[PDB]
């Protein structure tokens, strides 16, 4: 499978998904994430289908490393190949947002990380960010571009985010541990599934 | 071939060279660069002969990655092996400059990046920088060391520099694409070539 | 062999050890380091036994790269596997310090770099730092955490530290050379050895 941007799958209004977080071949915890398809339909569907991992070239978040990590701020992942992609024949995802916007001020928010092409145009891919804290004077979450678009929230596993954040407390000369995504998937969306 | 620092080749007063810029196995554009041999004879000759790629251990810029890149500032390349070298049996190039100096204030200037040896002495190699913009308050080009010595200018392909610069617009968590040098070479210098 | 944290070996009050510093397959100099076992018994013993390299999984500093380096400040090494470890079946080393504390203000001090586990608890491993200068307004050694615990001093080879520091003088676009540890070992401790 691939999907078309012209004819988007529909995974539900609020798909829910999970991701194990792995460190040194051991699962340290599981994140459970509720998505807001009305924030950004194409970016939400790409996230959910990559979580399902059935799309083929197989495209999954499983095995992805957290490649940019910042104590008291965020973690970032999504290099599904090292590079990022999309379920839409790896087509860039346009910034076509839905009817609602979610502020980017709280701990455990999921967002998609923008990039700019050769013409200066904004696109999205599999690259995603999760916040480790709320905005406060002591961090730089208030500095994130509005284009760092919120598409979901963690509803289980904030304590796993805390473990990650503790382990990345900075010290000169200390390199961070390498976190990765383990098993991942979507929970059944019963409203979408019923017949 | 190798060359000798005591007996420098002469590629012309203003050799002209080209470099394709590659991203993801596709050529995104070509830079055409005019060099100022009177700025720095040995550093100019090393640049030009590496562009020709006929010197052997084969020493070419072809395939080199742009390893340090900074939005609104510069791109840097020259790791011809990952490390840098020279056509002079890989001897360091001394800071023996020519009769003229070129200011380092404009977009599309080519320069050689200095390094310091165990004794604190300055040398140059295949490592080179191209500016992505003019000096302005919003960038840090005015902070470059005088030792970041200008040896040339881009006379074709500034629009390729613009494409690069757009694609490296920073966003927290976004890793930059990897640019590299494709085919490269020197144009015939007709004054040097005529008989 | 492994060692036990409950039953620590004793390498002497002030074990002395050496490390060759290698750059490009050539030895550039040797560091000779005197340790203060009374600063931190378990962290000192781990350092000394890794220097001996007889402990097995073989655990040695020999071949380790200097992975974090900062001009006019410090160099850092200790990734004995790329990751760090300990001679105590790779158990974390607790912050159980000895009777004395050594200030962290001078050139050529050896220290152990802390890390934080998932619970926010501090531990140490094979990761170690050597200072390249004294504290001064122009550097950031005064910013080091008190947890960057001094366990020794260089008593021979400060001139080797100078060579390293010169070669890492920063220039935009210049990547640093890669330094590593060559042969290493402990000198006989005659008070411990006599019978
Ligand atoms: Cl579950
Ligand atoms: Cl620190
Ligand atoms: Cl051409
Ligand atoms: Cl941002
Ligand atoms: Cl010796
Ligand atoms: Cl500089």
């Amino acid at each position: 499978m691939n999907y078309s941007l012209e004819d988007l799958p529909n995974s539900g209004k609020n798909p829910r998904v999970y991701m194990d977080i792995v460190l040194n071949n051991e699962i340290i915890g599981r994140l459970q994430i509720k998505l807001f398809r009305d924030a950004f339909p194409a970016g939400v569907e790409n996230f959910v289908q990559l979580t399902n991992g059935k799309t083929y070239r197989n495209r999954t978040y499983e095995g992805c490393k957290f490649h940019n990590v910042l104590h008291n701020n965020y973690i970032v992942s999504g290099d599904i190949y090292s590079s990022a992609g999309t379920v839409y024949c790896d087509e860039p995802i346009p910034p076509v947002f839905g009817d609602y916007f979610y502020p980017h001020e709280s701990k455990g928010l999921l967002s998609l990380v923008p990039y700019t092409d050769e013409s200066g145009n904004r696109y999205y891919d599999s690259t995603f960010m999760i916040t480790l804290d709320d905005i406060r004077p002591s961090n730089v979450l208030d500095e994130l571009d509005r284009d760092q678009v919120v598409i979901g929230q963690v509803y289980g596993g904030l304590d796993v985010l805390d473990k990650i954040n503790s382990m990345i407390k900075p010290y000169a000369g200390r390199k961070y541990p390498t976190f990765s995504i383990g098993k991942c998937g979507a929970y059944l969306d019963s409203s979408q599934a019923q017949r």
